[PDB]
């Protein structure tokens, strides 16, 4: 849940580096 550029963080709620799926 923040505003990077790579993949998902929790469900909708935004941005992740390291990818949860």
């Amino acid at each position: 849940c923040l505003g990077i550029g790579s993949c998902n963080d929790f469900a909708g709620c935004g941005y992740a580096v390291v990818c949860f799926w």
